[PDB]
């Protein structure tokens, strides 16, 4: 179909690299609620189904085992790994003293482990898909005097974010004049970095603008260029979560046929009664507006 | 009454969208400590109510129960749920022992949710009404020979922060020249950004400006222009709660008629013996000052 | 004996303004771990005491109360708070299970923040006296063929922090051309804004620098004024603990006095077998050069 | 061997200085995880052992002492110190009780402690030998028609971090022409503060670059002057890990031996199907190009 892109749409990187609960961790957090619970039972049921297989090793090592056998003893593990301490049952030996010893250092280790990974968990941002959106294409068209590459971006459920900045990056294969190739090289695409315009005051959509000039990598691209050209414009998003300080990043990427030569974004945002109404309907919509087919070199050259 | 402005004075936004825990989370952790703890005590008993009925369910579970029937399961549940233990009353039956099991779990689970969000409430700046305070109005006159637009900020409660830092936007609905109609243009007011200047050393009030140049949105701002012009400066100040290390912001918003032109802010800093004091009964007060009527450009251009 | 100075040597602002837990957290935070503790238990020990006159009121309200009177009441109300139900003595009546359950809610409510506090504790820097260091003096001699404002500042114990930036404003008292009072205006002192020059990489002392030009609120300060200005340099050195990853800022402040024209520091800097080593003895002291006691105004205009 | 340089290529600083727990409580966080248990595992017997001993001081302290003597001292300070509580051995006396709420404060403090640092345990990134790559050397020769320093920097095991940026000081000793003696003086390497290109988007291996201009440190560098120079180019990048919202650092060095003149990076990056592969083998090769051997500064004036 359509050729390799680095970045999908969502920000994910399509990249392979080449030959402690680091891995895992995240996935435990990544996990839902109901599946992050549902995953600590099952260790906790496993941990109390190993250290009641201990304490069976021994003989009558609890005190009014109940139910005798298996059972008994893993109820007490119960009570012990999470220290509840019950007492009906409890250590009758030495042997069994010294497994409750080190079945209670565990439990206590459990818990301040699994405690840890509940607060990160809740000091995680939602979603991309249900926080920040990107429009679908780019478009090229001229604004306020100037031919100007922009899209757009708006954060849906309200994530308390602040200090968002957003940054542009063109990512493109080249050769230098002399010879050397540079398969993905990354070249700055100015979004307000000489202005301070790129720190977003993001609370409706805005049109994110790269003013096209001679410092731009896109000073020579035309209509016609563009339908030969190879190039992947990567959107970097980042912002803190107010209620929890931690800092997110949200991307996408615009290929060569996302972008739209001629083409303007529909309006978004109207004034209501009480209040500015943002109509998404409209979020991906844009329109064909007279526009010149020529690169701004060729014009400011010509 | 006024026109609908798109930010309140107090920085709420009057934004309206279009068609785990996430929403009621942000709830529990605003509410003050007294109602936060009578928050979780509603849910101890919810969940010590509910335990106790399924212990209920079965016959005699509860070894010396006490009292007898619904009363002593509840006790029963409470020392369980929280891992206390007296153990005087104890599980006496599979059925029961598996309930407890549970209630175990499930107390473990909610002690470490219960936590976690008391830290995170911890780790909240108060509320910027007791925090950070900007002047009512702000004001354009002659400052070091440029024609300036100010406005006030200024601490309070000493909210301990580092790496204060602000930015101002105009929203303005504006038509580009080609023919483009953008409801709420987001326009950057340079207030240091260039110096450094917006990196603040705030401890005692400051007066913000923005010098009104060839590259400012005020450009041809003139004292006749300001009373049918329609605009909204935003500013947004951000710092750090150093105790805590969290990122707070606190927002404000200038319409059209909260600018006044020909006035100077009178000054609110004295020195005193031992130390400078801070009269804030003349924060948002101002007075009128010698200045033209015309704008810079008609100025620089007459 | 001297002006008063806005900002002390130590970083403390002398300011005083005019007419939950927020100020007395900071306090228990800022104790030190041997008084924290003692501080918390104190507590422990009052909510213990009240919980056990709450039995009192009761009769024979815990069963094995040993020994009688106030302390089994006592006793039981530590095995309670604590949620570690030895169950000996435990609740014989209904009364007593409802003062039970309301301490057992108590203790973990208090276990847990107390708990908060502990960590918050923990992520605290060090105190700056410990940390980061100010020459004592800052001086003005010429430096690569321009005239300079110099300080020293070096990070002693470790701190493990990152991310340190430096920020220099100039503090004086002054009236603009319009007659505009300005008590406590802050000029900003370029130090590295505008070469990334401010952003540190501070593990020997490093001398700061301010360039004075045109641009500088100092172009017009000569050896003779010198001796008649009044301003407060004041320095702002921002990091982030690694091993936290929490901001902190350490502050000093230069005035008029404190700022030797002509002076030069004494490097601290020296090359060993192995390492490089940093002689302290020589961090405050400075030596005169030859230096033109005009201003750098009175030289590019005469 | 080779001269002393100030810092290692892992990133360890080669200084010395001259003449509560902050210490060794990195010492306990950097500790593996297996040993961070292993280590508490240790104070937990040693606290146990101690309480043990101060019960034994006492008569008959404890009901049901099992074993007798130390033994069973010491098991009930376990259940008593985690606050377990079984209650089939108790306190008996005053003189245990007062001991037993000793240590049952004791425990909780000990709990809420090793809780907190398990916290930040978890906090940590990985190290840096896991995590960020620099090549081990760096290049000079034309990109895009001018004389470039270049070094390669890449991210491993995907440590999830956001706001990456980099920063390069060259150090070198020096003396002005004043005569102010500079024995490490940092000089800055632009390396796109100034168009944003040190807002590094790294999720492949990138080629950093020093464009060698007037204002460069090395505009006088020639392939001669290498020969003879003694530098330092220091390199720090820093990130923030997006799972915990921390900021880490990795740093490296080149000396003046470890810069290679005339050369030129092999490529890493290639297209395959579905996916960018990096081949890590050219990471840190190089090969010749022809590059004339004068400096910028020998060029722009001769
Ligand atoms: C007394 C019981 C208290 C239970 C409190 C449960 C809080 C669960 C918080 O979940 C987190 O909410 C964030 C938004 O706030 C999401 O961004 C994040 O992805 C999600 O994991
Ligand atoms: C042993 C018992 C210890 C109890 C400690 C209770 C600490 C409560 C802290 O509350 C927080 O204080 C911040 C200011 O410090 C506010 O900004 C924040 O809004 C508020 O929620
Ligand atoms: C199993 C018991 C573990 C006990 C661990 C105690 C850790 C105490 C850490 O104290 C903190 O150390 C920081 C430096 O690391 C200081 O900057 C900070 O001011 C100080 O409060
Ligand atoms: C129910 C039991 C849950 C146990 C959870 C154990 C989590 C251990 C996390 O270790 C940390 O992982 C980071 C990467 O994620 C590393 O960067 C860091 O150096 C390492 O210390
Ligand atoms: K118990
Ligand atoms: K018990
Ligand atoms: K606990
Ligand atoms: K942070
Ligand atoms: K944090
Ligand atoms: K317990
Ligand atoms: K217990």
């Amino acid at each position: 179909k359509k050729r390799q892109r680095f970045v999908d749409k969502n920000g994910r990187c399509n990249v392979q690299h080449g030959n402690y609960l680091s891995d895992l961790f995240t996935t435990l957090v990544d996990l839902k609620w109901r599946w992050f619970f549902v995953s600590l039972a099952v260790l906790f049921l496993l941990l109390n189904t190993a250290f009641a297989t201990l304490y069976m090793l021994g003989s009558a090592p609890i005190a009014n085992q109940f139910p005798a056998g298996f059972g008994g003893a893993f109820f007490f593990s119960v009570e012990t790994l999470a220290t509840v301490g019950y007492g009906d049952m409890h250590p009758q030996t030495v042997y069994a003293h010294w497994i409750a010893t080190l079945e209670i250092f565990v439990g206590m280790s459990s818990i301040a482990l699994a405690t840890g990974c509940a607060f990160i968990k809740m000091s995680q941002p939602k979603k991309r898909a249900e926080t920040l959106m990107f429009s679908e294409h780019a478009v090229i068209s001229m604004r306020d005097g100037k031919l100007t590459l922009m899209f757009r971006v708006g954060n849906l459920r309200n994530s308390h974010m602040v200090s968002a900045q957003i940054r542009c990056k063109l990512l493109k294969s080249r050769q230098t004049p002399e010879g050397e190739f540079l398969p993905l090289d990354q070249l700055e695409l100015d979004v307000g970095f000489s202005t301070g315009a790129d720190q977003l005051f993001l609370v409706s959509p805005l049109t994110i603008c790269h003013v096209i000039d001679a410092k731009s990598p896109f000073y020579d691209l035309s209509q016609r260029s563009m339908q030969t050209e190879q190039f992947e414009v990567v959107v970097i998003l980042e912002g803190i979560v107010e209620t929890t300080g931690m800092t997110c990043q949200a991307r996408t990427s615009y290929t060569e046929d996302e972008v739209l030569w001629g083409h303007r974004f529909f309006p978004v945002i109207s004034l209501e009664e009480g209040f500015f109404k943002v109509d998404y309907s409209q979020f991906h919509a844009t329109f064909e507006v007279p526009t010149p087919p020529y690169s701004v070199k060729e014009q400011e050259e010509m």
